[PDB]
């Protein structure tokens, strides 16, 4: 009991590992709202949390299909305490192609889950914290949020998103008691981009583009990929700050990157230097 | 004529004015598809194309709803030269007022318009210009897209997608011969604005005086600060005619201290701070 949190996507991945870390935390503090798009795929977190040893009544999980408002409401009602003091946006999905490879419905489906259901999210939660004058909105930041990345257009697009609307509700919401914070993660060992996934649709340029992005991407993930257990930690000193800031970063190593796109409106650098990382 | 521009959301503002303003060009060099999200309310165009004189054939209208793929391909097809020199991505939409307010039908159509319909102008645009080796995209920036502001939050989000969408593709295309910039622009006197909005049951009382205290404040900045519509459209000129054209060409340097600001600021509380004092005082 004390600190209800209520966490999107846990099935994997970052979800998964911060609620059984919040739920074993050794304060006995938080009551862990796990929810996950489809409950059959819970056996993980349980079997983790079972193997975390967790209070009992220290996690419950309850189903969540951020893509559906009805599903939000719904989750809500089940919140018993009445009340959510740590609220984590945390699913989302990646897609990978030509621009002009990838569909009508991944794109929509990219948006729709990313952005729109963190408007759900935050639509369903914002008003009950506003009203408490006291809450916590933890959103889980992505790289591909902050700088273009070559073939992850609608990805970094939808990325991007988040960062303005998490941007312009801080700006507000600063004198409501209400603090959002983003997480700032880059490559995270996750189920992530094993679901992430052309030659009919684009040119033998951008084709032998993709396949050569492609190698290196999963050659860099590996050697970079955090820990998902690595960012609960992040979400945690995050949470546990007095007045949180609104970005948290999981890593340093992007940072010299960002500067350089920051150190130049025009992006002509950026650019460059992308181009050159990726394609060498 | 030759250069051959291709414009969406052309029943006024800023397309209305790119549309006329390239038409009516002294060289005579563009053709220019004014395109329009519905041809009936095209007399606006042809009235302003008139007042400066379009020669004959200058201009052509079409419809184009970037909502709707088909509309899409047959704009496309009705581009008789057969190739585009220049890609207007200009049709967008504003949504203002407390998030929890917003309806989901608006903050999809917001996205769709603003954000899906860019990416399907590009998908539909872009593949002939790679295969020429030449092409220049425009896309109407926005500094809702380079900073957020309150009471906009999925205005600011769709238009950071922009950013995402472009500097993404912008950074595959260098090698193409294939140009990607973004006019950004700070506030401009156009419709825009008349259907942003115009709660109180929606959010509370509290919040509801954040909004019409923000409302004053815009409403100030856009009158003592706004641009023409035409003073914009002569950045897409200078962007087209640049032989190496930057991602961004900004129509002012208004916000550029307070972009700074952030630029600087990892974490993002110092502009949240400014962001927040500069507007609810
Ligand atoms: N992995 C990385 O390297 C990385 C880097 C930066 C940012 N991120 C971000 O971190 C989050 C992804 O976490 P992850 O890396 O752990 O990915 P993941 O292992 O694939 O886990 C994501 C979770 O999101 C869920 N989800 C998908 N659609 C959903 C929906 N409609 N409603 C509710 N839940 C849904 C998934 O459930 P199902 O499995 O049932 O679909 C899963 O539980 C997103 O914000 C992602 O963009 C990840
Ligand atoms: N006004 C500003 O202060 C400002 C500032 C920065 C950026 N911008 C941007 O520049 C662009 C132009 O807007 P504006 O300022 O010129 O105001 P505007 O006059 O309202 O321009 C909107 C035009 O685009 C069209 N459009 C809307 N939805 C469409 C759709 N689904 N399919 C095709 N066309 C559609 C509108 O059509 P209908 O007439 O039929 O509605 C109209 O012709 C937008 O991207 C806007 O975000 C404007
Ligand atoms: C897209 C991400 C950003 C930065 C990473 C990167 C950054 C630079 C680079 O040359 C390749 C990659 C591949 C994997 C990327 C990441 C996986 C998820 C993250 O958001
Ligand atoms: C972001 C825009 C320019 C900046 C404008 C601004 C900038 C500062 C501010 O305090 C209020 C406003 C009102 C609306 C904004 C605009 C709406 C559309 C445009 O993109």
């Amino acid at each position: 009991a004390r600190t209800v949190v209520l966490i999107t996507g846990c099935s994997s991945g970052i979800g998964l590992h911060l609620a059984v870390r919040l739920a074993s935390d050794p304060s006995q503090s938080f009551k862990v709202y796990a929810t996950l798009r489809d409950l059959k795929t819970q056996g993980r977190l349980w079997e983790a949390a079972r193997a975390l040893a967790c209070p009992p009544g220290s996690l419950e999980t309850l189903q969540l299909d951020v893509r559906d408002s009805k599903s939000v409401a719904a989750a809500r009602e089940r919140v018993t305490e009445g009340r959510v003091d740590v609220l984590v946006c945390n699913a989302g999905l990646g897609l990978l192609g030509p621009l002009e490879a990838l569909g009508e419905d991944a794109v929509a489906s990219v948006l729709d889950v990313n952005v729109v259901g963190t408007v759900r999210m935050l639509q369903a939660f914002l008003p009950d914290m506003k009203r408490r004058g006291s809450g916590r909105v933890l959103v889980t930041g992505s790289v591909g949020g902050l700088m273009g990345l070559p073939f992850n257009d609608v990805y970094c697009a939808s990325k991007f998103a988040l960062e303005g609307l998490c941007e312009s509700l801080a700006v507000l919401l600063l004198p409501f008691g209400v603090h959002l914070s983003l997480i700032e993660c880059g490559p995270v060992h996750t189920a992530f981009m094993e679901k992430v996934l052309v030659l009919d649709r684009t040119d033998i340029h951008t084709f032998h583009r993709f396949y050569q992005y492609l190698a290196l991407s999963k050659q860099v993930f590996r050697e970079a990929a955090q820990n998902p257990e690595e960012v609960a930690e992040v979400f945690l000193t995050a949470l546990r700050a007095p007045k949180p800031t609104l970005r948290y970063f999981t890593t340093e190593r992007f940072l010299p990157l960002l500067r350089m796109r920051l150190d130049d409106p025009s992006g002509s650098n950026y650019v460059t230097a992308m181009h050159r990382e990726v394609f060498g």
